[PDB]
C-alpha cells in the first residue's frame, strides 16, 4: 500500500497526548478525552510533497498493557516524548519513557522529538533551558506545543517524520 509512518505518542498521564493527537487528526481541541483510551489513529498527510499515511499510537495504559501495544512499539518508527510545561513531574519522567522506548527498540537508534505541551498556560514550572539542554543531550529536536491553540502541533509531528526520513537514509 501507500507510504506509512508509524508514530507513537508517549509521556505522563494528563500531559496532552490525546489532545495533541486529536488536534493533528481532527483539527479541534478536546478537553475531556477518556484518560484510559489507548488507540491508533490515522491521517493522510502531505509533508514536503510526500503523501503518507500516518499511524499514530496514542498511549494511555500502564507500562505493561497489551500484546497489541508490544506490537505497535516494535513497528514504531518515531516517538513523541511529551511533558507538560506546568508539571515538573512529567518532565522528570522523560528519561523513563526514553529508557522504555530504547528497550522495545532493541537498544537501537530511534527518531524522537521532545515536546513541551500546554505552552498557553501561565504558571510554567518547567525550565525551558533544562528542556532544550536535555533534548540536546539526546540529539533530538525540542518543540513547544499547545493543543489548545494548536501552536507547534503540525511542527511536532512533521519534524518527527523528517527525523524518520533521515534515519531511513542510513
Ligand atoms: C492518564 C494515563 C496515561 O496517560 N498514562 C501514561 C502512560 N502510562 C505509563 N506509565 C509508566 N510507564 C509507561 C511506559 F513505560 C510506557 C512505555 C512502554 C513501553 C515502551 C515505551 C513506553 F513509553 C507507556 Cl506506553 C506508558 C507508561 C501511565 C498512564
Ligand atoms: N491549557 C491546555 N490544556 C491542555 C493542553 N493539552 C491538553 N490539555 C488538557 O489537559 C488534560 C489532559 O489532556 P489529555 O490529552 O487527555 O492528556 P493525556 O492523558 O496525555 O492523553 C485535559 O483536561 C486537556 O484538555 C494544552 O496544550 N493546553
Ligand atoms: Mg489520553
Amino acid at each position: 500500500g501507500m507510504t506509512e509512518y508509524k508514530l507513537v505518542v508517549v509521556g505522563a498521564c494528563g500531559v496532552g497526548k490525546s489532545a495533541l493527537t486529536i488536534q493533528l487528526i481532527q483539527n479541534h481541541f478536546v478537553d475531556e478525552y477518556d484518560p484510559t483510551i489507548e488507540d491508533s489513529y490515522r491521517k493522510q498527510v502531505v509533508i514536503d510533497g510526500e503523501t503518507s499515511l500516518l499511524d499514530i499510537l496514542d498511549t494511555a495504559g500502564q507500562e505493561e498493557y497489551s500484546a497489541m501495544r508490544d506490537q505497535y512499539m516494535r513497528t514504531g518508527e518515531g516517538f513523541l516524548l511529551v511533558f507538560a510545561i506546568n508539571n515538573t513531574k512529567s518532565f522528570e519522567d522523560i528519561h523513563h519513557y526514553r529508557e522504555q522506548i530504547k528497550r522495545v527498540k532493541d537498544s537501537e537508534d530511534v527518531p524522537m522529538v521532545l515536546v513541551g505541551n500546554k505552552s498557553d498556560l501561565p504558571s510554567r514550572t518547567v525550565d525551558t533551558k533544562q528542556a532544550q539542554d536535555l533534548a540536546r543531550s539526546y540529539g533530538i529536536p525540542f518543540i513547544e506545543t499547545s493543543a489548545k491553540t494548536r501552536q507547534g502541533v503540525d511542527d511536532a509531528f512533521y519534524t518527527l517524520v523528517r527525523e524518520i526520513r533521515k534515519h531511513k537514509e542510513k
